[PDB]
């Protein structure tokens, strides 16, 4: 495991992988997702790792798709 | 015997698995992922599942919160 | 004169118009949205509109876009 | 005084106001929608404005509740 770009933790967000359906902490690097899990993803973090506490929120990926642009900035 | 519901395939399917993060099909079985992966899945339907061809389009989990309300029939 | 087929109120919605950028309220006629605002559109129904109170949750339009399938079995 | 921070055009685009549904052209100021429309909104565009050419793509209002976080970045 590399070090992540992210690591978004103590949230609930649903995976699509039917063996943990459910995970409250995802890792990014390089735009991809590295892990999912649990505060154990913390591990892997160092001081370049930006780190964001979801607060028990739910966390679901952004619309991305080719054939739309989602408008961000908004309020 | 575990018979899915419904299955969507051929389709484009991102998941948070690090290990498959693009998927064609995807079975749901009372409305919980049972399994990912192509259209081998459609080998585990039976008269009673539904399926859907998603002719390539990409499929996403739609707002699924009890704080929002998706406005459906706008044309 | 015009009667919506349905009218969400007391919501939050976002509009994409300068005027109003959130409104509380939308009435919808033949599958397109007829109205925007607040409580006042409720003045416009008449006993055949469908009035749903969307009880204060913030509400988007359906994603719709023939590219994309929204999985709503889950 | 009060220029665009952002220029989002030639894109389809709806929008909830009844008497112009659809737009190709969109200006945000300060995270606030401030002019809706066609290529003249790019008239606004000062140098530090941020613009994008949709090129044809459909423009969505991203998802924004306090309930909910959409992980950016992929």
């Amino acid at each position: 495991m590399n070090v992540p770009d992210m690591i978004l933790y103590n949230g609930k967000i649903t995976t699509l992988d039917p063996s943990q359906p459910e995970v409250s902490a995802i890792a990014i690097t390089d735009g991809l997702i590295t892990a999912v899990g649990g505060d154990e993803l913390l591990n892997s973090a160092t001081e370049k790792t930006k780190k964001i506490d979801l607060k028990r929120k739910r966390a679901i990926p952004g619309l991305n798709d080719s054939h739309i642009h989602v408008i961000r900035g908004l309020e």
